[PDB]
């Protein structure tokens, strides 16, 4: 069974626009987006479609690129490092969930690569 998924909007919450933030949705979300091994990390983990009843037994910080995506198109992060942490957390939750060696796993760590050669360097 499924939670509501993280919120992509949050009126209490005040908004930024940076050009680390810009880079980050135009360069390295979209790019990321592309690549063969992104679809599993495109939207929140469907627990009733993919018959994984103990997910969300184990992952409490639920991220996936669609909501980062959202996020990014609505303004919704202070600063870089916000979103960045949000990728984090995606990867570490498949780390989490899965095991060494598994198929998504193998994915998860070449998109966390990629992300990584993309984040060394930001705009200024
Ligand atoms: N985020 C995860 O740990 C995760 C997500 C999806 C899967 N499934 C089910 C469909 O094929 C998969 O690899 C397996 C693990």
């Amino acid at each position: 069974m499924n939670p509501p998924p993280p919120e992509t909007s949050n009126p209490n919450k005040p908004k930024r626009q940076t050009n680390q933030l810009q880079y980050l949705l135009r360069v390295v979300l979209k790019t990321l987006w592309k690549h063969q091994f992104a679809w599993p990390f495109q939207q929140p983990v469907d627990a009733v479609k993919l018959n994984l009843p103990d997910y969300y037994k184990i992952i409490k910080t639920p991220m996936d690129m669609g909501t980062i995506k959202k996020r990014l198109e609505n303004n919704y992060y202070w600063n870089a490092q916000e979103c960045i942490q949000d990728f984090n957390t995606m990867f570490t939750n498949c780390y989490i969930y899965n095991k060494p060696g598994d198929d998504i796993v193998l994915m998860a760590e070449a998109l966390e690569k990629l992300f990584l050669q993309k984040i060394n360097e930001l705009p200024t």
